[PDB]
C-alpha cells in the first residue's frame, strides 16, 4: 500500500487530524446519556455531560461532514471508563465528560458507548479511510482525597471490574503520596499529584504491567495512533519502556502533550521528543502562531525563527503535531476579531511541516475562553464557512503533494508582516505566501523559488485573496501584489526519479519488528535497506513499492542508526537518522545511587554496558538524575528503560557540561527483571 493509505499507522504526516471532544460533538445515541445532575442536553452547563458519543462520530463520518472537509484522521477523548462521581468544586458540579478521570483502563466510558460501539467506530472510520487516535492518560486515575475517602471515587483503579486499590490505605503503593506539584521543577511535577488527581506509581510492578496490558487491548481494537496525556508528568524512562511495549507489539503513531508557554523553548522537551519513542504536540509552533497571527506579540521574523529552530532541535520535526488551539487554551478566534486571522493561521498550519491537528469547531469560528468555555457543543455542521473551505482545499495537499507532508522548509521572502516559505521534497514543491497585515498590501519583488517556469493558480482559488504567480527561468517570480490579509499557495508535483525517504516509523524498536519507510522514488522492485552499514534485502523486506517499504529490523546490536535505502538499480537515497534499535524487550528500572556529592551545576548521570545506557559514552549517559522527591541529595535516582532480563554493568558520573568524573572501583552489576519493574540501590564508589 502507498504511504498515504489509511492503513498506515506509523505515519500521520500526510494526514490532517480533527480533534474531537466526544461529549461536545454529536449525540448519536440518547439512550447512553448520563442522567440527573450529571447531564444537560442543552449543553449550557459546560461542566456536565452533554450527550456527545461514538455513534454521533460515526454519523458525522457517514454523512460526509469530515470527509468533505478533508479530515483524514480523528483524535477522540480517552475511551476508558471514567468515574461516575459528580464533583462539587466550590459550589460548582463537575463530571468526567472530558474523559480524563479514568477508573478502569480496560473498559469503555458507557456515555461514549460500549466496546461494540468502539468497534463500529473503528470500522466506520476505516471504511472512509479515516484513522482513529485515542487519548490515553496513564499518569493518573481521578480526583481523590487521602484523608477523606468518601470524596469522589477515591481515585480508585479497577482492572476490568476487579478493584486493584484506591488512594486511601494505598498499602500496595499503587499511587504516589508525595503531595501536590507546584510545577517548580520537572522532578516535582512528575512524582507529585497534578492538582488532586491520584498520581499513579509506574515503579509499582502491578501498575506497570496493568497499563501495558491495557494499551494492548486498544491496539487490538484497531486504533491507529495514541495521544499521551501530560507526558512531562510521568517518568521519561518509564514512558520509553511504555513506547517500546507498544512498538515491539503493534506500533502506532504516538504523540504526547508537553505544554510550553509563550516564548518557551525547552531543551528537555526536545530531548524527550528525540529519545522517548514518541513525538509531541508542537506547542512551540502553536504559541508562536498565536503571537504572530492572533495576539500580535511577535512578527514573521519570529515565525521564521521558530520554523528554522524547531527544524534543528527536533530530530523528527515532521512527527510533531501542530495546532492553533485546543481544549486547554482560549479558542483562536475571538468574537470581535477578523475571521481572516483564524483562516490564515489555519492555512499556515495545513501547509507547514509536521502533523496538523484541528480542534473541532474551529471551522465554525467557535469562540470561547479557557476551560470549560472552549468546549462548547459544535453549533453547526455547515460546509459553507470560509474556514471549512480553506481546510477542504489544503488538507488534501498533504496526500497529493509530498513536499507538504515531508518537505524541508525555507524562507524565500520576508518582512514584519509577510512570510513566503517553500516546502520541497524530490520533484515536488509548494510555495506559500502569507500577509498578516489586514490593512496593508505588500509589493513582492525578488521572490525566487524552485518552481518550474510557468503560471501557477492559487490553490486557494483566491478564497483568501491569493493571486496567480508567474515564474520565469531560474525560479524567479515576476513582481506581484500580495493583498492585505492575502494568503496564497502555489505548487508543482511530478514523479521523483531518485529514492527519497520522507518518513520512518516507528523510530524505536527491537530486531524483528517491522518498520515503515515512506517517501518517493523507491521503485516497484525490491531494493536494499540499510541500518547503518548493515544491508537488509530479500525476505526481510516484507513489501516494497515506490512510496512505501515494509522491512524487519535486523538483529544488529542495540544503538542509534542511520536509515537509508537503495533501489533495485543500486541508487542510494538520502539518510534518515536517529533510528534506535533496542537491545530487546524493555522494563522500567529505578536506579538509585547514595552519597553522590556535587557542586552547584554539577549533576549525576548513569552510564552502562548496553545502548539503553549509552554504552559507556558520557555524552550518552542517562540524566541528569533526580535528588528531590523520592530520594534527597546526596542520594540520586532515575527511572530507566533497560533490556529485560539482561545482566548489565554500570557506573555513575558527575558531569558539568561535557566534563565527566567517573565512579572509582569496579562496575556495579545487576540483571534486569524479565518483566515488571525493578529497583537497584547502590553506593557511589569514590
Ligand atoms: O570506555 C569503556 C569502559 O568504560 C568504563 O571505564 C571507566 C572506568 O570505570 C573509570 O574508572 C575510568 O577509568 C580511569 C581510571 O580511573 C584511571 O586510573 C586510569 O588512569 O584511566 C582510566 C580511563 O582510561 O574511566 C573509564 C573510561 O575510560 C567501564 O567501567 C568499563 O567497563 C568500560 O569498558
Ligand atoms: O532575491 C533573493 C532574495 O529573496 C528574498 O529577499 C527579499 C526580502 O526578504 C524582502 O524583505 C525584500 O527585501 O526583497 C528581497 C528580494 O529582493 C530572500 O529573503 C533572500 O534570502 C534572497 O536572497
Ligand atoms: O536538585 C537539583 C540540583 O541538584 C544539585 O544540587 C545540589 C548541589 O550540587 C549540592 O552542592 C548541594 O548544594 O545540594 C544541591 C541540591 O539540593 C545540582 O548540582 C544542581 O545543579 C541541581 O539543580
Ligand atoms: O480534573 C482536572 C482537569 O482534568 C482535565 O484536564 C486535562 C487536560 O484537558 C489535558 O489536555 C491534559 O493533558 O491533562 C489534564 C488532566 O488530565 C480536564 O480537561 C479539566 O477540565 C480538569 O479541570
Ligand atoms: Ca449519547
Ligand atoms: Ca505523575
Ligand atoms: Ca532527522
Amino acid at each position: 500500500a502507498p504511504d498515504t493509505s489509511s492503513s498506515n499507522k506509523q505515519n500521520f504526516s500526510t494526514d490532517v487530524i480533527y480533534q474531537i471532544f466526544t461529549d461536545r460533538f454529536s449525540d448519536g445515541n440518547p439512550a447512553n446519556n448520563p442522567t440527573g445532575a450529571a447531564f444537560d442536553g442543552t449543553c449550557t452547563n459546560l461542566r456536565l455531560y452533554c450527550g456527545g458519543d461514538w455513534q454521533g462520530i460515526i454519523n458525522k463520518i457517514n454523512d460526509g461532514y469530515l470527509t468533505g472537509m478533508g479530515v483524514t484522521a480523528i483524535w477522540i477523548s480517552q475511551p476508558v471508563e471514567n468515574i461516575y462521581s459528580i464533583i462539587n468544586y466550590s459550589g460548582v458540579n463537575n463530571t468526567a465528560y472530558h474523559g480524563y478521570w479514568a477508573r478502569d483502563f480496560k473498559k469503555t466510558n458507557p456515555a461514549y458507548g460500549t466496546i461494540a460501539d468502539f468497534q463500529n467506530l473503528i470500522a466506520a472510520a476505516h471504511a472512509k479511510n479515516i484513522k482513529v487516535i485515542i487519548d490515553f492518560a496513564p499518569n493518573h486515575t481521578s480526583p481523590a482525597s487521602s484523608d477523606q475517602p468518601s470524596f469522589a471515587e477515591n481515585g480508585r483503579l479497577y482492572d476490568n471490574g476487579t478493584l486493584l486499590g484506591g488512594y486511601t490505605n494505598d498499602t500496595q503503593n499503587l499511587f504516589h503520596h508525595n503531595g501536590g506539584t507546584d510545577f517548580s521543577t520537572t522532578e516535582n511535577g512528575i512524582y507529585k499529584n497534578l492538582y488532586d488527581l491520584a498520581d499513579l506509581n509506574h515503579n509499582n510492578s502491578t501498575v506497570d504491567v496493568y497499563l501495558k496490558d491495557a494499551i494492548k487491548m486498544w491496539l487490538d481494537l484497531g486504533i491507529d495512533g495514541i495521544r499521551m496525556d501530560v507526558v512531562k508528568h510521568m517518568p521519561f524512562g518509564w514512558q520509553k519502556s511504555f513506547m517500546a511495549a507498544v512498538n515491539n507489539y503493534k506500533p502506532v503513531f504516538t504523540f504526547g502533550e508537553w505544554f510550553l508557554g509563550v516564548n518557551e523553548v525547552s531543551p528537555e522537551n526536545h530531548k524527550f521528543a528525540n529519545e522517548s519513542g514518541m513525538s509531541l504536540l508542537d506547542f512551540r509552533f502553536a504559541q508562536k502562531v498565536r503571537q504572530v497571527f492572533r495576539d500580535n506579540t511577535d512578527n514573521m521574523y519570529g515565525l521564521k525563527a521558530m520554523l528554522e529552530g524547531s527544524a534543528a532541535d527536533y530530530a523528527q520535526v515532521d512527527d510533531q503535531v501542530t495546532f492553533i488551539d485546543n481544549h486547554d487554551m482560549e479558542r483562536f478566534h475571538a468574537s470581535n476579531a477578523n475571521r481572516r486571522k483564524l483562516e490564515q493561521a489555519l492555512a499556515f498550519t495545513l501547509t507547514s511541516r509536521g502533523v496538523p491537528a484541528i480542534y473541532y469547531g474551529t471551522e465554525q469560528y467557535m469562540s470561547g475562553g479557557t476551560d470549560p468555555d472552549n468546549r462548547a457543543r459544535i453549533p453547526s455542521f455547515s460546509t459553507s464557512t470560509t474556514a471549512y473551505q480553506v481546510i477542504q482545499k489544503l488538507a488534501p495537499l498533504r496526500k497529493s503533494n509530498p513536499a507538504i507532508a515531508y518537505g524541508s522548509t525555507q524562507e524565500r521572502w520576508i518582512n514584519n508582516d509577510v512570510l513566503i516559505y517553500e516546502r520541497k521534497f524530490g520533484s515536488n514543491v509548494a510555495v506559500v505566501a502569507v500577509n498578516r497585515n489586514l490593512n496593508a498590501p505588500a509589493s513582492i519583488s525578488g521572490l525566487v523559488t524552485s518552481l518550474p517556469q510557468g503560471s501557477y493558480n492559487d490553490v486557494l482559488g483566491g478564497l483568501l485573496n491569493g493571486n496567480t504567480l508567474s515564474v520565469g527561468s531560474g525560479g524567479a517570480a515576476s513582481n506581484f501584489t500580495l493583498a492585505a490579509g492575502g494568503t496564497a499557495v502555489w505548487q508543482y508535483t511530478a514523479a521523483t526519479a531518485t529514492p527519497t525517504i520522507g518518513h520512518v516509523g516507528p523510530m524505536m524498536a527491537k530486531p524483528g519488528v517491522t518498520i515503515t519507510i515512506d517517501g518517493r522514488g523507491f521503485g516497484s522492485s525490491k531494493g536494499t535497506v540499510y541500518f547503518g552499514t548493515t544491508a537488509v534485502s530479500g525476505a526481510d523486506i516484507t513489501s516494497w513499492e515506490d512510496t512505501q517499504i515494509k522491512v524487519k529490523i535486523p538483529a544488529v546490536a542495540g544503538g542509534n542508526y542511520n536509515i537509508k535505502v537503495a533501489n533495485a538499480a543500486g541508487t542510494a537515497s538520502n539518510v534518515y537518522d536517529n533510528f534506535e534499535v533496542l537491545s530487546g524487550d524493555q522494563v522500567s528500572v529505578r536506579f538509585v545511587v547514595n552519597n553522590a556529592t556535587t557542586a552547584l551545576g554539577q549533576n549525576v548521570y548513569l552510564t552502562g554496558s548496553v545502548s539503553e545506557l549509552g554504552n559507556w559514552d558520557p555524552a550518552k549517559a542517562i540524566g541528569p538524575m533526580y535528588n528531590q522527591v523520592v530520594y534527597q541529595y546526596p542520594n540520586w535516582y532515575y527511572d530507566v528503560s533497560v533490556p529485560a532480563g539482561k545482566t548489565i554493568e554500570f557506573k555513575f558520573l558527575k558531569k558539568q557540561g561535557s566534563t565527566a568524573t567517573w565512579e572509582g572501583g569496579s562496575n556495579h552489576t545487576f540483571t534486569a527483571p524479565s518483566s515488571g519493574t525493578g529497583t537497584i540501590n547502590v553506593n557511589w564508589q569514590p
